[PDB]
């Protein structure tokens, strides 16, 4: 026998959405109140921080989670989209690895765009 199998991979074109150097705007303009770090530490709650996702999240509570997978579980309707994502907050007052949400994009109701050219 052997011990090697099972594998897959498939991605799509993706370089960048155009942009200058340095940044025409910091992702830490100010965010929430963000007041902690040896100056104003009330509790051991989560503090304002931004991970791989520039999108900064406002302080939260420990053992909580700022998940927002889709607006409503309609399944076949016009959504509003409110920056879906899924981030949990440890009981130590920390965020997770990095927000994520791919169980929303895929829905049993979508299939448009294609176009093509023929002689």
């Amino acid at each position: 026998g052997s011990g090697m199998k099972e594998t897959a991979a498939a991605k799509f074109e993706r370089q960048h959405m155009d942009s200058p150097d340095l940044g025409t705007t910091l992702l830490e303009q100010y965010c929430h109140r963000t007041t902690i770090g040896n100056f104003s530490g009330p509790y051991t709650y989560c503090n304002t921080t931004l991970d791989q996702i520039g999108t900064c999240w406002p302080q939260s509570a420990p053992g909580a989670l700022v998940e927002r997978p889709c607006p409503e579980y309609f399944n076949g309707i016009k959504y509003n989209t409110t920056r879906n994502a899924y981030r949990e907050c440890l009981e130590n007052g920390t965020w997770a690895s990095r927000v994520n949400y791919s169980h929303c994009e895929p829905i049993l109701d979508d299939k448009q765009r294609k176009y093509d050219l023929h002689y």
